[PDB]
């Protein structure tokens, strides 16, 4: 049922996890209500959404004012907050130091 | 017999792959006789070098002057940068993680 997986990898918050992406927004950040709840003192409370359209194969990224900031690598940037980015099958991205990987699914 | 391992994410270009380190000069480049070869079209033909003195002591990453660069996640210019366990390093656009073991 899911469309997409997030991928967290494995590193000092702890090991590897991966989330479930779902068709609408999913919200990255520390609170355990967030699609992608990571309780980790680097993350904001609501620190980056991937909003998942029907009409559109590509995941869009967006900061949400986010201390840490989330990065992207194609190319290496900070993402400026609310502009969004659009997402590749196995992009690579960085949320504070934590480095995530998404899947689209079948 | 491997002193580190350098580990390449997977991508369109194929499952995730690692690459065993040695002491002396690990070259990175697109040909096949590089210690590292890493197929790619953004990468060039000797691209960097990891030298690995000892077992104990912190890899040195030199890029060669290539084209398209190496980032350490600071820019890598044609500098001696030390290695840190688990340190991210792209060449061109491809990431990869250097490890201890």
């Amino acid at each position: 049922e899911p469309v997409g997986r997030l991928h967290i990898f494995s590193g000092a918050h702890g090991p590897e996890k991966d989330f479930p992406l779902h068709l609408g927004k999913n919200v990255v950040g520390r609170m355990p209500d967030c699609s992608v709840a990571l309780p980790f003192p680097s993350i904001s409370k609501q620190h980056a959404e991937i909003e998942i359209l029907a009409w559109d194969k590509a995941p869009i990224l967006r900061d949400c004012g986010s201390l840490n900031g989330t990065q992207i690598l194609r190319p290496p940037k900070v993402l400026s907050p609310g502009v969004s980015h659009r997402l590749r099958d196995q992009e690579l991205i960085l949320f504070a130091d934590l480095l995530c990987q998404y899947h689209r699914l079948d």
